[PDB]
């Protein structure tokens, strides 16, 4: 339910996904000539290669985030209540919701090339099959440009928004996103001065109280607030095992621990997994509720002019290193 | 900075530590027959063992949070600028800060038992060399209650703690008063009796979070540890039980960069422990490595007379799925 | 700035004016004969009469805040960096910002017929002189049903929505204004229930627990949330000096006292003027920061057909009453 | 329920009296030689003479804020849940709790005074009579210096606190009140700078982001940090009727309007009087809920040297000005 770009001197794309239902995700590499058969889109034979966190049907990758080969990396994220799709139309490029993540992947490279060919795009009502309708998304885009953008079909069509922060959680539209960050511009990590009550001598009691007022709550305007500060402020000029650490901890902060988001009686939405792909190298790291160790898949080691999906298990039991 | 008691079936103990500098933490297991010299209580030759992190200085463990073979644990916080200790008094049980920890585990069982007798103790001003650093104390047992210690200007108190949670600053009472100021905090939706008659655009699930503290400060911390311990799953297994607990603490995870101490130097979330009362068992990970790993005290010679040292700052520990070894 | 739409028996429309600088503002009646002369739309030399607070320009009236003889409202709101007036055009009715609260109380009585009329409208880029340039404005428009709306023209053209809370302050645009509002869903004016620790016995150690997160800022928002709250659970079936008294007590839950709300170097924003505008029977009540006691101009009692502008003052020094002067009469 | 002091130039005193329900309060000079008899002190035949806003019952001023002819003032506030009153003693001074500002104001003048002679005093669980239990009450007692002590009874004994920021409220006790400042310590009345997410221009929507989280409910807490903030940031050097006119406006940015605070079913807590007192002149200004004209009482008008209460209306019809 958050998506972030990371750019410590590589390039990190990932998420946490949190929600109540699973969907079997599991780890899906998509070599170049797998046969993409898009819904209103001439099919591609041949295009870039990609690897993500995806469900698998009728031996076809529903991506819920994924990075290709050349860089570029889309998260599709809830957006429920506010997204709008639109009847295929005949003088736009139609792209269904579910397939966004695959044709974006499949032949674009940046996010730049991507803005200027979203410009005659319709996201399309369209949905996979009869028992699966297309869920409601928008989508981060980000590059190893260290520039992301947000992707919004709403009822006053589609637009394509510069992400200044890097980062997209669910509802409300993106500039209502942007509009409350600012209600936390006094927000510092360390101590503030005393211009609150100028002349009297505050007993600064706790380290941080500049921090007293970021959000903690799992709500999506929460989350994004304090992710935001999170991302701004982790280190840079890391190297990979530190940078892919600080990832993990940046997205840990705004984690979902079941109990704290009741979406039903005794339901809850808790983040299910979280995903860390490097742009520059293609290595998607992970670990999920059940299993705080984090493990890699590298799309390199794997040969990508090959024509079926490589598949390996996302969710995984708690792996303890016993000591004695 | 924050330590929990977590009873979802067993009884889980531990801590998160956030700082900006180390002291050589190490998991450290401590058996019957090492010779405790106190400073100022009679010497401790045979009794209980116990397992927690801690510094070893001149063959001493300096804890910081530990369980012990019966089922109690105790850990310690920092308390600067709340906390005064107080020089050695003819009348009284003087135990030294550094030294409550290994004193109370090696001597007490349950926490109701530490209640009785700390009404004659008085924390001392005793350093080990290295001065005594401003502490209180989180004490719990497998009775699922807990108690706060706190030595400040006015004495030593003990309070019941009916939230089991503690960090840092103000005084334990003050902490108490400010949770309900959250007392409208719900982990679903509101009804809406804010604006009865008008329909809420209820843009987000889970709004009723929506002014849940997410600082790093330390009532931010206890306000949001508090509420994910008291929403965690209950009547779980081992491993479950062990899984829910880190997630709680990761709720209030400090991320290097949020936490501004000094000029470019930032407090942090060093390790997080984890301590099964009936078993045992201390359940770690820290900053580097994600990876949960496990000591089982009872796995040891709980009558020898050395201390058991392990390692407990351990590099990235990733395993690397596709590796084409074909095995 | 705060607007509300206040409705106990009768119905009462008015606002706090806050700002660091007055504009000349007096109370205003214009008469049914007092000629407007519009910019781009056709004169209306006989029309509504309608009262509010105004500055006078060249024999003009520039209405702040104003109602109508028949009980309708216009109270006009900066709106600074979210507003876009246009260009004027032939395939639209122009209206200029300085004039939008004029010509809809001098041609309209409710707030259906205002939505029915806006649907060909241009809020236009016109200044009243090339030396008075055009603020930048939205506006609150309610009658005497109980029910307002908000006219925004932003980048994408010009907006009308129905106003569930019949309030409104400054930026942002009103659909976020709205958005927001859920974000205080839990606040209650007196104790919620502990669903917050379950189990937890949490002294409830001051009343009103449930309005620990109600904002007070200064700020649009925090003032646009506090006086919807406030509007929301202020009393109902009063009579005449009651209403009035209890709208002014809305409106001061979100005043502004001068030092609060700085907008440049020891310059501030504060509470000018606070206006009450009774629907029903064209009576303007106000008072301002100087003076706390509340004074009324009745619109009727004054020759509504005639055709010169009548002006009372709106700013006084404050009025106190002494008690034990032993003047002993 | 909120007290300040107000030092811009002469010195006010006063407070805003929030309840549900009316005392008979009233506007009640004390003159010389009007006989208090205390409940376990020595009768005090001839005293300091006071003004201010009391109960009277048997003919006795029950004040519930006042100031004295010397230019000291007390006012009581409700501390309930808080407080405790304890049984008289031979070991202490016994002041019953209904008794404490009457005894005060006619017996000393400044401040430092009454931090002195308060060191051997017990507040006792003496009630003015049957019909009368005490309430319980905590204190805020200011002069013509400009500094202010907080008097609290509670569990552990009698407490003084020198008051660093003029004000009191309700609700916890005062070092609670002090330490729950420090959260607020980054409010500004303007623009914060963006030390919150450096490198990205945020759009600043409003005037005074600075005080997105300045607290407006009716708690004792949220009333509390927000007018410590007005009362800091009000205008300074001004003659009489301008520093009247901003320390009402100081209490009213945290009035209780009808409805905002609900104690019971349909039973509501709200601003029912205002007062205003100037220390130097002895003049008492008042308005309440139904009133919001502002009135004033002269002590120096009365003969003070005579021995019967000079009694005024406190509550008033609205007092509208008819222009036309
Ligand atoms: C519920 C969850 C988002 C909650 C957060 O905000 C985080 C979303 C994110 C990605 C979604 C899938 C995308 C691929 C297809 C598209 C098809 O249209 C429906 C099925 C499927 C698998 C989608 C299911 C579900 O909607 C997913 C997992
Ligand atoms: C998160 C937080 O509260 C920081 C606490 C941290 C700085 C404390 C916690 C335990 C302390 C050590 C206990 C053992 C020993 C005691 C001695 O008096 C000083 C040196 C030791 C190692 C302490 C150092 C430090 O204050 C520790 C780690
Ligand atoms: C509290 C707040 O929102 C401030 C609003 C205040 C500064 C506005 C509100 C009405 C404006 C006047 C309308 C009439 C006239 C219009 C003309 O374009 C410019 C001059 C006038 C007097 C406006 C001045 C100012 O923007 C006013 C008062
Ligand atoms: C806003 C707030 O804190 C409410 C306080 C309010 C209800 C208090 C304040 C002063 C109290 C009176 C003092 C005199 C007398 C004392 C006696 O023990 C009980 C009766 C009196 C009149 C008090 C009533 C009430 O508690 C008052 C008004
Ligand atoms: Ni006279």
């Amino acid at each position: 339910c958050t998506s972030i770009l990371y750019s410590p001197k590589d390039h990190y794309f990932g998420r946490n996904l949190d929600y109540e239902i699973a969907y079997g995700q599991k780890v899906v590499i998509t070599p170049r000539n797998y046969e993409f058969k898009f819904a209103n889109l001439p099919a591609e034979k041949s295009h870039y290669a990609m690897i993500g966190i995806a469900a698998v049907a009728n031996n076809t990758p529903l991506y819920c985030d994924a990075i290709n080969e050349k860089g570029l990396g889309v998260a599709g994220l809830s957006f429920a209540g506010q997204g709008k799709y639109f009847p295929v139309v005949e003088d736009k490029k139609n792209i269904a919701s579910f397939e966004f993540i695959s044709y974006i992947l499949a032949t674009y490279e940046t996010v730049d090339q991507v803005k200027e060919n979203l410009t005659d795009v319709n996201i399309s009502d369209v949905s996979f099959s009869k028992n699966t309708p297309a869920s409601e998304l928008h989508w981060l885009v980000g590059d190893k440009t260290g520039k992301s953008i947000v992707v919004e079909s709403d009822e006053k069509g589609l637009h394509v928004y510069d992400n200044p922060v890097n980062a997209l959680t669910n509802a409300p539209l993106f500039p209502q996103q942007l509009t409350n960050l600012a209600n936390y511009a006094a927000v510092v990590p360390g101590q503030p001065n005393n211009d609150f009550l100028p002349g009297v001598d505050l007993k600064m009691y706790s380290r941080s109280l500049g921090t007293h007022h970021l959000p903690g709550g799992m709500d999506s305007e929460s989350r994004f607030v304090k992710v935001c500060f999170a991302l701004n402020h982790a280190p840079k000029d890391s190297d990979e095992v530190e940078s892919v650490t600080n990832f993990f901890h940046i997205l840990q902060s705004v984690e979902q621990v079941k109990g704290m988001d009741e979406v039903g009686p005794n339901i809850f939405e808790y983040t299910m997994y979280t995903s860390c792909m490097n742009l520059e190298k293609g290595i998607l790291y992970f670990n999920c509720y059940d299993d705080s160790r984090i493990s890699a898949v590298d799309m390199n080691k794997e040969d990508l002019s090959s024509s079926d999906l490589i598949v390996f298990d996302l969710f995984k039991k708690q792996d303890i290193s016993f000591i004695n």
